[PDB]
């Protein structure tokens, strides 16, 4: 019967006292297949009614019926496919997307619709031969005139053929020639079994209609046909209850290229927001290497306990002891040229004392373990006592007299008169007797210490200093919390980082959206689009984030000589994971809120 | 004579194959006064001419010269004044700033004209009633229909008066009545001597005009005249504080109308500055207990290994870069208690205050006082171990021992760090061992100052008073060393990540400046092309900056202040002490990049042709 079927419609805007009554209780049936051209006073209502017969916008109160079918009542996305086959919407301002190009525009609505690439763009050419640009298919709307952009928007409407054509002002900015021609196109189409309804201002636009409705202060004043109407059979009806992604991603691909600076700028900040953590948790790591091995190397950590060799010898073949030293001193007088040291000291050591105590070896070397066998009559010097006897000469070779018996000096080390010799040579050439001092040996680092205490009274039944073994578990305590606490900031910083940037570049264009919902994209396909734009761009700035902070890492470990940066695989993990998963988030909620407007609220 | 003189003007677009001939070799004068009427196909050049006279584009070639001067050798500023008051603009696409009102968009042209901002809405309102939209001057561009937008154009361009009016399509989107109503207005200031250049595609509009050019493919086809022009007499030429009141009007209201990229730049500095301060401030704290663990290991001491008096000692210790001084001499014997008899014991004779040169801090009892080394007394200081063997578990305190077949009356303990005892030293020269030469003097060197410095400082203080040798140093600084090492460490890794965080949040800061500001580069070829000089946007897009940058470098440098707090209060183990440095480092750093990239490109801006800076 009829094919729009408005009944009662109201339409307000603003909050009281700002609200105005925009369209005042118009009731208007439009029969099948009509021409019909709305007039009116600028500013009376007549491009709101065409929003709501489009479905851009929603009547405040009354009835909208497109095929008797109520509109309100439809769901979003059998309202996306009314929009994309049954209207064909010609906007006043015109509503291109700029980084399109005129054909590109023109055949956006047809991709929602579903048809192949190839069928498109010889299409939309065609349409743009038919309107007069055919020589600027590639130019995008900010290279064309106003006139042109128009007749750009009139192809995009007329690109899935739909039944009716909402035209608002389609003639507007365009001289008699070409608005003839346009004309000429709504004409056919009304010859072909469409319908047109278009809102107007110029009569010779409005004589090529059949039917001219007035509007004036949101009510409607005249209404004349010149001749009765063909009936017709409505169409069968346009809803649809893969290939979908593949084009989603190439709209995505296109956009992130379009707008090259909120793009590198987007994934910059998700770089830096992954190398900032990584880089910190590895300098954090290399500087705590150096820390607590700068005070390993301050003293060892020992346990100085019937006590003979074998008892020293099973005790050194544990994990948990790494060196171990039978000890015995003396307390006699040495001599070197006539003077005569008095009271001095001749510690008998071990093999691995040297280990054992961590003095490092200055000149020469150590007592090997042919010296200590053989019982050989030499001493490594102390620091301190090499310096006294030999004033400030090469003490490497030559003797001295421990109680009226030779000792030849073949080494130095460091401090914490002193002279070490082997066990041995003491038991043997200087005091006699088989029972010796003590036995020390050095714990091993990763073992505890108290279990150590007790591990040695029961493994020898079978006194410890450790304060330097105490503030390492201290210190890695507190480099812990600050490498902790600081990859926790750098990690708070970096993500905020990515929502600012995400959240402006996104709802930067929501209008994008209300122009790709009024052209028939359906809810779906936004988010589509919106999440490949994220992800595709959170996997490259990842990508680009991982192996930048592996390059800082060698160009730090080249100059750097204090410490090394060592990297942690649990970071880089844990960067990615956070910076890509909050990006993606800041990315999709701007666009699905911009998708569920109507059109014309997200178009302005 | 001429108001505009055109001639061989020529206009390009593009890159070849991209390139596109415009405007071709058209040479057109227009008499003063005249209303003129161009038309023409649509894309013929007709916008294009439109925006060269009115100062908005430069052509490729030829001349073009408003009231005989030539427009390309005009200055910057020479432009913007003509176009706050010699053209008039009614744009085709009518190219209003959403964020502002209908009045506040139609006087806008006045604020660079510098007209009372009360004298401005009360015309601007006016111009809206003499156009019909009276009704809506609080309306926003998108609350208002296309045609009245246009309106809104219209009202804007006839704000500053200006003598000649460029009306691009202005009755486009407009039925009959308002149509004619604005051709009424266009034809009374034609009447009131104003110039009038106007392209429509309508006739009805078109005859309203005494002349009539149309436009084809770049050249011009027709040229008629309807009656001569009147004669013309040329008008005069038209060429800091309150701008700057009213520039910060403009900025406050900018920034209120972009809450969010306001409130996220702002946050964005926040951010730039409590990241680089609570890094540098948890660094320091950690290394505080680092170096502190590490110097509370051990002390750092010179023993000075006859010739050598007490006299010497007590000079020493007369110094602030040693902070405690102790005589030092031993004893090898034998010690007794109960029936025991401990072989090959030994007493330390040492001084005052050795327990403080070797850190070794008070368990029970007490140390040597000054009267027992006064009176060599016969009391002895036991080692933990020493004191633990002797007396199994029960307290030492009092009781006595027999070193050499000499009472010793046990005073008190020790920490640590053959069997141990500390006597004085006047006890065993006296007591023990006799003689007077002593065997050491051990110094405690100071934690500030460089460890070899004092030893070169001491070989120099002790020789000044004759006696040498020995002064056979020794220096035990292994601690004095290591932290010196892991201050260095510390030092680069709060000094590396510092400088992480820092480059972090200035970046951060770049970015959601670098994308706000760009995001209105539209804005400003409107302000532009409606009469604002460049230094007018530089003022308000700086002004947007720093006060966008120093609210949020306010909230920053207090908002890591109660971090701290929370800091301090929960944690047990280091402190979160802060940096004034830091503070001050950070702020003046996340600012000044924040004002150099909110300036940069509005700059970069405002000296682009405002057409190219329109789209
Ligand atoms: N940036 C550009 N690059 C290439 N060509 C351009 C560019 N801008 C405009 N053009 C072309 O130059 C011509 C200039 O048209 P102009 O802007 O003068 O429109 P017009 O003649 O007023 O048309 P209308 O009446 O439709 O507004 C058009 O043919 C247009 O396609
Ligand atoms: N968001 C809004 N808030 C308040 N009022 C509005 C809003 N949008 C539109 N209006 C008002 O509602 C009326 C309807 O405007 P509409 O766009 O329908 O005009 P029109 O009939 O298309 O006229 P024109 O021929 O100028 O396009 C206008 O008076 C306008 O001021
Ligand atoms: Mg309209
Ligand atoms: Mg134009």
């Amino acid at each position: 019967m009829n094919i729009i079927e408005i009944k009662q419609l109201n339409r307000y805007f603003g909050e009281g006292e700002n609200r105005v009554h925009v369209l005042k209780d118009i009731s208007l049936s439009i029969e099948r297949g009509d021409f019909v051209a709305i007039m009116g006073q600028s500013g009376s209502g007549k491009s709101t009614l065409m929003n709501i017969i489009g479905c851009l916008d929603t009547a405040t109160g009354g009835s909208s019926k497109i095929d008797g079918k109520e509109t309100i009542e439809l769901t979003n996305d059998q309202l996306s496919d009314l929009r994309s086959q049954k209207f064909g919407f010609i906007f006043q301002r015109y509503n291109l997307l700029s980084s399109l190009t005129a054909a590109e525009n023109v055949a956006l609505p047809a991709i929602y619709a579903g048809m192949p690439q190839s069928q498109r763009l010889e299409r939309a050419k065609q349409l743009l031969e038919k309107l007069g640009l055919g020589d600027k298919w590639q130019n995008k709307p900010n290279q064309l005139s106003g006139g042109q952009q128009q007749r750009v928007s009139i192809a995009r409407a007329l690109m899935n053929g739909g039944e009716i054509i909402l035209a608002d002002q389609p003639t507007g900015a365009l001289d008699s020639h070409s608005g003839e021609n346009v004309m000429e196109i709504l004409r056919q189409l009304h010859e072909e079994g469409h319908t047109i309804i278009m809102v107007t201002h110029d009569k010779h636009i409005a004589a090529s209609a059949n039917r001219i409705i007035e509007i004036k202060d949101g009510e409607i004043i005249s209404d004349t046909q010149k001749r009765q109407v063909k009936s017709a059979v409505k169409n069968p009806s346009v809803f649809k209850g893969k290939d979908q992604l593949m084009e989603a991603f190439r709209m995505s691909v296109s956009a992130i290229v379009a707008h090259k600076m909120r793009s590198l700028l987007t994934m910059l900040g998700i770089i830096i927001g992954i190398t900032s953590v990584v880089s910190v948790v590895a300098l954090g790591n290399g500087s705590q290497q150096k820390i607590l091995e700068n005070i390993r190397g301050i003293g060892t950590n020992t346990m100085t306990i019937n006590l003979k060799i074998s008892d020293a010898n099973t005790l050194s073949k544990q994990s948990y002891i790494q060196s171990v030293t039978p000890n015995t001193s003396s307390s006699g007088i040495l001599v070197v040229g006539n003077k005569s040291f008095t009271s001095a000291n001749l510690y008998g050591i071990g093999e691995q004392y040297f280990d054992v105590e961590g003095l490092k070896l200055k000149q020469g070397r150590l007592l090997t373990e042919d010296d200590v066998d053989q019982s050989n009559q030499v001493v490594v010097l102390d620091e301190s006592a090499k310096k006294a006897i030999f004033a400030n000469e090469n003490p490497l070779g030559k003797t001295v007299i421990f109680n009226k018996r030779p000792f030849r000096v073949i080494g130095v080390v460091s401090d914490q008169l002193n002279l070490y010799s082997p066990y041995s040579t003491v038991l043997n050439k200087i005091t006699g007797g088989s029972r010796i001092g003590s036995i020390t040996v050095k714990i091993s680092d990763d073992v505890n210490s108290t279990v150590a205490e007790k591990s040695l009274t029961e493994l020898l039944k079978s006194m410890n200093s450790d304060t330097i073994k105490q503030t390492i578990e201290n210190t890695t305590g507190t480099m812990k919390l600050l490498i902790s606490s600081i990859a926790f900031i750098s990690l708070i910083v970096g993500g905020i980082g990515v929502m600012n940037i995400m959240l402006v570049s996104v709802t930067e264009r929501t209008k994008e959206i209300g122009v790709r919902m009024a052209i028939g994209a359906r809810q779906i396909n936004i988010l589509q689009q919106f999440l490949i734009e994220a992800v595709l761009i959170c996997l490259i700035g990842g990508v680009a984030g991982i192996l930048l902070s592996v390059l800082i890492g060698v160009l730090f470990n080249s100059f750097i000589t204090d410490f090394s940066m060592d990297f942690s695989t649990a970071s880089i993990v844990t960067a990615v994971l956070f910076s890509t998963l909050i990006g993606v988030l800041f990315g999709y909620m701007p666009a699905k809120k911009a998708a569920e407007l109507n059109p014309i609220t997200a178009l302005a």
